[PDB]
């Protein structure tokens, strides 16, 4: 036997198994066991009759098997079915300690209390009962018998209220005052007007005692309210003060939440002179950088000199501060102390550093610190190693990624890189940025931005505009090459494709063969539609990055807002800067940065932006 036959007869076996030819699989599964994917199979045969599984049988694979995955996963899993056999005494011999998983910890409390550990079972109870987060139905019954035994202190039963509703949990917040101790029930009808509509804020600040409860409960119904109408709410902040008697601080906390509602281009001159006052006398830092961000984004010269002193002293440590000081020393004439701030800042890893470099007219020196010569260690060598080369071979990366990411913890940075190396010498791209990501090494340059799928991305960018190292970064932004990740929204692939986006982009470009949103999947496949949609925001906005990686991941739509908003009076950094959505603002920062880094490894000067792009009016 080989391992190169053992592949073999691990396909045919997933296939006859799929097929529910179980007398092949019969026959099949003993040939396999010197595989190192074999323990999947164990794996596959015991959930598929786990109803029927005794603890025993659980118990030897889980300690059999201490680095799979899956076989840590079986632990919560099956804790999960033998709360369905309502087997109490089992779950708690099967697993003595607190299990991983939120459901399996709700069933382990409740097998306490059937097992007489009453104490202990109301201990972790309260555990889990403090979120706002809806939890497991598991924890149901485990709520209800803690109830029902008088050891639920009602503050605690008060306090998921107020947990629930800054979490904007209003279903749970409804369901909890619905049910509300008597201590409480007073109030129960008003907090489920609230919950219910935010606009009834006034009324339940007035009809309710204020407390540090209500006080709470009311002031995030009311920056409900701030976001549906930013008028009414800023209108409602005397009434609201008088009606819970409210301090300083919390009057101030109202203000911000108004002035939050106020940075769009429509205010009124009496709304922007009311939301500076606000800021003035505001604490929040985000508060005040959203506020040099306006001013950024509308060439508000003194404005940005104004805000920017707003700051507090820790915030102005930050890249885009620092380059931003320097930027109006510059115009101040004080050369010498902008231009030490800007080297400093190319002495720095990022988007600003870089900007620094070319603002200036210096290139940017990228620091790249290199893996050790020898990656050939014991982790390198072993079952774990083993199963992590099966599962790339393959094609099956999530799978991997869990199997890499017990391999690379709790390692040290010198085993971290090696394996970062090796994962790279091997080609496997998305295992050598994730063991870079484990181990913070940020410097190890060539390992975080690999040259993956180099022919496709040659292949479909030659007959676009955009450059190959620009759909790379885009890549590498999206899945970390990953090309089988999908977001929690089902974007899809290297290039995070959404169904929609896919089917439009097929319509537009005439592309053939695509039916089905699972072959976004198909390396080939999405870089073939990736590149596509991307040339498209690429050409529809002039062949400039900043424009086209904005709409990438936010929309054309956004983008022509934003620009509709500065109107031609910026420049290309303060355009970046000033872009209102944080996810997308460091998206462009960072694809912008791995853009430079992939034109660096193909040989090519890294200079941030085009000429075109730098002097361009935003
Ligand atoms: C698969 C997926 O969800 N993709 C979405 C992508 O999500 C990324 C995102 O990465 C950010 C930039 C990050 O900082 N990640 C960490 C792990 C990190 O240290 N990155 C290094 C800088 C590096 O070298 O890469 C994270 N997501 C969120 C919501 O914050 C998370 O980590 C990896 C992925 O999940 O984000 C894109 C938008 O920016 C999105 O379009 C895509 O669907």
């Amino acid at each position: 036997d080989s391992l190169d036959e053992q592949r073999s007869r691990y396909a045919q076996i997933k296939q006859a198994w799929d097929n529910r030819q179980m007398d092949v699989v019969e026959q099949m599964m003993p040939g396999l066991k010197d595989y190192p994917l074999y323990p999947y199979l164990e794996y596959r045969q015991i959930t598929d009759d786990l109803m029927n599984q005794p603890a025993v049988t659980v118990t030897n694979f889980v300690r059999a098997n201490p680095t799979l995955p899956p076989a840590r996963t079986l632990q919560s899993r099956f804790v999960n079915e033998l709360a369905r056999r309502e087997d109490w005494r089992g779950l708690l011999a099967f697993s003595p300690e607190k299990p991983g998983t939120t459901e399996a910890q709700c069933n382990y409390y409740y097998a306490k209390w059937n097992t007489g550990q009453s104490e202990e079972a109301w201990q972790g109870a309260k555990e889990l009962w403090l979120t706002g987060k809806s939890q497991p139905n598991a924890c149901d019954k485990l709520f209800s018998v803690w109830r029902a035994s008088g050891k639920q202190d009602p503050l605690a039963y008060l306090e998921r209220i107020r947990l629930a509703m800054k979490a904007g949990n209003t279903g749970l917040v409804t369901v909890l005052a619905g049910q509300m101790p008597a201590d409480y029930q007073t109030i129960a009808s008003a907090i489920i007007s609230l919950a219910n509509n935010p606009n009834t804020v006034l009324t339940f600040a007035r009809t309710t005692g204020a407390t540090d409860f209500t006080r709470q409960m009311a002031a995030v119904a009311f920056a409900s309210v701030a976001r549906q109408d930013a008028e009414n709410a800023r209108l409602m902040i005397p009434s609201l003060a008088q009606a819970q008697q409210l301090n300083e601080d919390q009057i101030q906390e109202l203000r911000d939440i108004v002035a939050w509602r106020l940075m769009g281009n429509d205010v009124t001159d009496e709304q922007a002179k009311w939301r500076d006052d606000a800021i003035m006398r505001s604490q929040s830092t985000s508060l005040i950088e959203r506020r040099v961000r306006m001013a950024l984004g509308t060439g508000d010269r003194r404005g940005l000199n104004t805000w920017l002193a707003r700051l507090p002293m820790e915030a102005k440590e930050k890249d885009e501060w620092r380059y931003w000081q320097a930027d109006l020393l510059l115009e101040r004439g004080r050369e010498a102390e902008a231009k030490e701030i800007l080297h400093q800042l190319m002495q720095q890893r990022g988007f600003y550093p870089m900007v620094a470099a070319q603002r200036i007219g210096e290139e940017y020196e990228l620091k790249i610190d290199k893996a050790p010569q020898n990656v050939d260690s014991a982790l390198t060598q072993g079952p774990e190693m083993a199963r992590v080369r099966e599962l790339m071979y393959w094609n099956l990366d999530n799978t991997a990624r869990s199997e890499w990411a017990n391999l690379v913890k709790s390692k040290s940075k010198t085993e971290q890189a090696q394996l970062a190396r090796y994962a790279f010498n091997n080609q496997w791209w998305d295992l050598s940025v994730q063991a870079t990501i484990a181990g913070k090494l940020w410097d190890h340059l060539e390992e975080r931005f690999p040259l993956a799928y180099n022919d496709l991305f040659k292949r479909y960018t030659s007959g676009k505009e955009i450059p190959q190292s620009y759909a790379m970064a885009i890549a590498r932004q999206e899945s970390a090459w990953n090309p089988k990740v999908k977001s929690p929204v089902g974007a899809s692939g290297l290039m995070q494709i959404m169904p929609g986006t896919a089917t439009h982009t097929v319509k537009m470009f005439s592309i053939p063969g695509y039916s089905s949103p699972g072959q976004l999947l198909d390396p080939e496949t999405n870089i073939n539609i990736g590149t596509s949609y991307l040339q498209y925001v690429y050409q529809q906005f002039g062949n400039n990055r900043i424009f086209s990686s904005a709409a990438y991941n936010a929309g054309p739509g956004r983008v022509r807002t934003w620009l509709g908003n500065s109107a031609g009076r910026i420049d290309a950094v303060a355009f970046v800067e000033s872009i209102p959505f944080s996810e997308t603002r460091g998206y462009v920062k960072n694809v912008l940065a791995y853009d430079a880094y992939y034109r660096y490894f193909m040989g090519d000067k890294p200079t941030l932006m085009s000429a075109t792009e730098w002097g361009r009016r935003y």
